[PDB]
């Protein structure tokens, strides 16, 4: 049964100036996401993604149960965004948290377009979960 499976997640964000600062004077539009690499379907092993926005947002616990795993909002400032990626796994681990640095372009700088690549290593996953990771394009090591 000895077996290690690796899968890849990409977290990222885009930010630029709003032309029309909003009804609460929002200077930026931004978008944060979680995705797989090209030709991988992370929906096979990802139950859901939860984006924990700033406490100042309405309903700041944003849940994507299916792709795209993304939040699009307007704001005035960057903040640290907890992101939880829940797995379709019956044993441990059930999820992984990331602390995402959602930063905006200030002082009329070009738009932000950032990607953070994360490798997840699953040691001795169950038969069922191993199947999901490999279906998603996971690789045995
Ligand atoms: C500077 C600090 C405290 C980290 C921070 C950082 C960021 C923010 C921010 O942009 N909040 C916000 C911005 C837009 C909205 C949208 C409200 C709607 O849909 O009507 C709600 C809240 C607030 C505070």
């Amino acid at each position: 049964n000895q077996c290690t499976v690796q899968v890849r997640l990409e977290l990222g964000h885009r930010a630029q100036l709003r032309k029309k600062p909003t009804t609460e004077g929002f200077t930026h539009d931004w978008m944060v996401f979680v995705r797989g690499p090209e030709q991988c379907d992370i929906q096979h092993f990802v139950e859901k993604v939860v984006f924990w926005l700033h406490d100042s947002f309405p309903k700041p616990r944003r849940v994507c149960k299916e792709p795209p795993y993304k939040v699009e909002e307007s704001g005035y400032a960057g903040f640290i965004m907890p992101i939880e990626v829940h797995f379709k796994n019956k044993e441990e681990p059930r999820k992984v948290c990331f602390t995402y640095d959602l930063f905006l372009n200030l002082e009329g700088n070009p738009p932000v377009n950032h990607l953070r690549c994360e490798k997840l290593t699953f040691n001795n996953p169950t038969t069922e979960f191993r199947y999901k990771l490999l279906r998603a394009g996971g690789v045995m090591v």
